[PDB]
């Protein structure tokens, strides 16, 4: 497999989960169906989104680590699939939620050659390979801001901060591609339960990387170690390398 | 002029303004084309928005306070207009914006009798008369929420805080619609600075307590007597009756 497949293989789920969730009423999308394998509640939708991803990823020979369902498969590339990320605001009509797939030759992140995150509300797409991040087809990069009065993604600020906005959407796959295309200058989630899983944040990274950013946990460590199961958690620090030491230095 | 010519009002300008931004590329909208009567840059985006909304509002005998153009006209009704509220958002694509009218018979918010806000870029339309808040032509009402442990909209969370989720989505009419409809359990802006301005929340505010909502000052103090004009700022402490009192406390 490689980076045209994983671009297939993810644009043929992306309509698929569009169409499942788009058909979907609201008072429908909110209902409890289950207990995830993640330890919180599958909504409907979520379910849905799952369903129509995994008849996809199903004839690939991956191994899938996913919300709902958790570990699926024995394949040698792994695939960390948030099925539907940003449910909350799904279940209420605001329109900032995506499916989020990174796909890598390992079980650790550093092992990555494809990231996608595709807004379900929108149509916007945002995927990295080796020739750079796109939003829409169009090669993005992340702001060139060096200041700590920027435009901050924070989860969450518990105490008074230097920024000139902070905003908290509700989807993080989403949000870091908001900070890879500029849009935002800089996605921190400092919580301290350490909170986002591999499936939330692997995407959003790899395509942040790609557009120029740098991304780390809490104390600058490189993210390359965290692995491809339902385990794992994160936190992260995500700016250009010359605001990143800065909002290192912030947060101690 | 009564709460049906506002409704029709609403609606025209509604339509006019969201034509006018979904034609308008991201480059064209975040243009700074000059400063704003409120003392910040207005937009592209901003003034396409304001001429749209002028053009109709202009044909009318009110008093229009407005962000971009400030305070237009003779007429014994005020109407506290924000002509595209969350223009960064906007100019980013992100979509949560709105236009917000809110209708007084007097300069006060107090002699308020309609409230208007719509999403300019999911077409959807809260508003609130006599007979009611709605959205998109249903009923709605705040959550019946109890608990600081619920879902809440805060500007800024600047401490440790007892809420399950705390959501910014840079758009304050539309959130105050949020919580009007239920889909979150309060709002809340308590900046230090008192930066909200009365076209910002005038009709959130208004739309907020016809669907049940107890909306007040930082301190409880009643927004009757909140000014239709540029110098006006506010705090927002807005939830249903039982939770009311609890933030109250729990922000002192
Ligand atoms: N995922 C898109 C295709 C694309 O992103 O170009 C679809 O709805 O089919
Ligand atoms: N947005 C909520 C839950 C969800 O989106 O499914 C959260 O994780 O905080
Ligand atoms: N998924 C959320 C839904 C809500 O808070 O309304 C919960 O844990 O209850
Ligand atoms: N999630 C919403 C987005 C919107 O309100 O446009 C829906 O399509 O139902
Ligand atoms: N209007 C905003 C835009 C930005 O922050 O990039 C400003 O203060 O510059
Ligand atoms: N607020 C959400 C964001 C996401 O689901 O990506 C969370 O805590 O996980
Ligand atoms: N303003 C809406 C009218 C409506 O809300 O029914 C439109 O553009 O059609
Ligand atoms: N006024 C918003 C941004 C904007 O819409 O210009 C903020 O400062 O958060
Ligand atoms: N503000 C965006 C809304 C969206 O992306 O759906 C636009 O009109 O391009
Ligand atoms: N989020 C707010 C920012 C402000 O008014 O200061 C708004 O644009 O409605
Ligand atoms: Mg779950
Ligand atoms: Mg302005």
């Amino acid at each position: 497999m490689d980076e045209r497949d994983a671009l297939r293989i993810s644009r043929e789920i992306a309509g698929e989960v569009r169409k499942a969730i788009a058909s979907m009423p609201l008072r429908e999308r909110v209902k409890d169906v289950g207990m995830g394998k993640d330890g919180t509640p599958t909504k409907a939708a979520d379910r849905v989104a799952e369903d129509a991803a995994l008849e996809i990823l199903r004839k690939e020979r991956v191994t899938v680590v996913t919300e709902e369902s958790g570990v699926l498969g024995e394949g040698d590339v792994f695939v960390a699939l948030d099925p539907l990320d940003g449910t909350f605001n799904a279940t209420r009509g605001i329109p900032v939620y995506s499916v989020s797939l990174c796909f890598s030759y390992s079980d650790k992140l550093k092992d990555a050659f494809f990231g996608y995150v595709y807004n379900l509300a929108t149509g916007d797409e945002y995927y990295a390979d080796s020739s750079g991040a796109y939003r829409n087809g169009e090669r993005i990069e992340v702001s060139d801001a060096e200041e700590l009065y920027c435009n901050a993604i924070i989860y969450y600020p518990d105490r008074k901060f230097p920024f000139k906005r902070m905003r908290i959407f509700g989807s993080a796959a989403t949000e870091l591609c908001f900070f890879a295309d500029g849009s935002f200058d800089c996605f921190l989630d400092i919580r301290p339960g350490k909170m986002l899983r591999i499936y939330d944040a692997a995407a959003g990274v790899f395509i942040a990387e790609k557009a120029g950013g740098k991304v780390t946990e809490l104390d600058g460590e490189s993210l390359g170690n965290k692995k491809f199961d339902m385990q794992e958690r994160l936190n992260i620090v995500a700016a250009n390398e010359k605001l990143h030491p800065k909002l290192l230095e912030l947060i101690k």
